């Protein structure tokens, strides 16, 4: 029948990407030997894979579309139809599943042809994701005061959307518009995460701002002692950048965030949620590292093939309901040559994740411009949601103000409130999105707002 890469829908981005070469022009050189309008083997355009360009530029890693212009033929297209081979496989390193060997199922028999082939970790070449643009400092910072009044980390779910990345060929940035605080148990040196019950409501509200979960971010933050905000160095190469358990955790995100794909031979590969931490550079500086686990260790991961040592620089590969094939990872020796060293029984976890670059962006234009209500899970430091508070940003009392909505938590909870239909609700969420008067004024027409205004008017 239809075949997965045919059923699955992609997003705008991949569609738009998909049409693109990449190819960086090129003008005259010092070797060229033609006119303004010529062309020779020294100016012909470079793919977007080009080993020496991204060095040029410090791109550590090419993006996944140049990747895929790298191992695939352009003639290979989805258009063709019928004939179209998915240049994209998904690691899977389990057992093969539905065997039709004779012998029973995995868990009670295995031949030759359904055991996994043996891993071998190298670094990963490309990422899904190249940069993490933050819409605001607002954003960061209204994050972090959570630390800042507490002294105990503290993690949330990034909200937003992906775009193109022009700085790097065919890139691609999460562009984070807000962050949502989910239930959890912080402490100095740790977080612990509680059931996730509104979940679907918060992801219902994103998409109707036009957003998605798009990444984790989380703090390692630790005041240095001297009163000026400079907070200490911990994660660093004598360290650690991301341990072993953090590396499991995010894995296991990012495997509960598949990326469709109409290249792939099962209509999804990789994943483009993001991994931001929040903790001291060399100069003492609040900041942030962006980071991908790779399709290899999310592949483990789902294998059950992998977990943290008491090292968080090493990952175990556990013994032996799961199947422990080979798992080599590569190096280079003295002489240059590659080498095959046996991970196991533990293996550094620097093979497991890829780098994303980060920034704000040049004149910032957020979705949401309002912080006029307090942010959810915050009762530990004092910041209840409460309908008062929804009153209060509403200004429901001073009927000569302008409408101020445009907050995602104020969104969330009114969400939670349950008064406006989904029109309604669609059409706030417009407004505090998009910022049109007239949808305003048509927002304040409806008969949920006025609903909501009467329930509010009267606390
Ligand atoms: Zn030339
Ligand atoms: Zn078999």
């Amino acid at each position: 029948i239809k075949n997965p890469w045919e059923v699955v829908r992609q997003s705008p981005l991949d569609d738009r990407l998909d049409k693109l070469d990449g190819k960086i022009p090129r003008k005259r050189g010092a070797m060229c030997r033609h006119g303004p309008k010529g062309m020779c083997d020294y100016c012909t355009p470079l793919d977007p894979f080009n080993p020496q360009y991204l060095e040029e530029k410090k791109i550590k890693y090419m993006s996944v579309h140049a990747y895929m212009r790298k191992i695939n033929s352009a003639t290979n297209r989805p258009e063709l139809g019928s004939s179209f081979i998915p240049p994209l496989v998904e690691p899977y390193y389990r057992v093969k599943r539905d065997c039709p060997s004779g012998h029973p199922q995995w868990p009670e028999g295995i031949c030759t042809k359904c055991q996994p082939s043996a891993i071998t970790l190298q670094p990963q070449p490309f990422r899904m994701v190249d940069h993490v643009e933050f819409a605001s400092p607002q954003i960061i910072d209204r994050f972090l005061d959570a630390w800042r009044r507490t002294g105990v980390q503290r993690l949330g779910i990034l909200y937003g959307r992906y775009l193109e990345y022009d700085a790097v060929p065919l890139g691609i940035k999460a562009v984070v518009e807000a962050i949502y605080e989910p239930p959890q148990v912080d402490e100095i040196d740790g977080i612990t995460l509680n059931p996730w019950e509104n979940e679907q409501e918060v992801n219902q509200v994103a998409k109707y701002c036009g957003l998605e979960q798009v990444g984790v971010i989380w703090t390692d933050l630790l005041d240095a002692g001297k009163g000026d905000g400079s907070v200490v160095c911990k994660r660093h190469a004598d360290s650690y950048f991301l341990a072993a358990q953090e590396i499991v955790f995010a894995a296991r995100l990012q495997a509960q965030h598949p990326k469709p794909s109409k290249w792939s031979d099962t209509g999804r590969f990789g994943s483009n949620f993001v991994t931001c931490v929040v903790s001291g550079n060399e100069q003492g500086e609040i900041s942030i590292s962006a980071y991908q686990m790779s399709n290899d260790a999310v592949e483990m991961v789902r294998a059950d093939i992998i977990e943290p040592s008491a090292d968080p620089t090493l990952m175990l590969v556990r013994e032996e309901t799961r199947y422990i094939p080979e798992v080599f990872y590569r190096k280079i020796n003295e002489y240059g040559a590659n080498v095959l060293e046996n991970a196991k029984p533990a293996f550094p976890v620097e093979y497991l994740f890829v780098t994303l670059t980060h920034g704000f962006p040049d004149s910032p234009s957020p979705l949401f411009t309002d912080n006029i209500f307090p942010i959810e899970n915050r009762e530990y430091v004092g910041e209840a949601q409460e309908v008062s508070a929804v009153a209060k940003a509403l200004k429901v009392h001073e009927a000569d103000a302008p409408m101020n909505v445009s907050d995602f938590h104020l969104l969330c909870f009114i969400h939670q409130m349950s008064v406006l239909s989904k029109e309604e609700e669609a059409l706030l969420c417009r407004v505090a999105t998009l910022h049109d008067l007239a949808e305003s004024f048509q927002l304040r027409s409806t008969t949920g707002w006025q609903t909501l205004h009467m329930i509010l008017q009267s606390t």
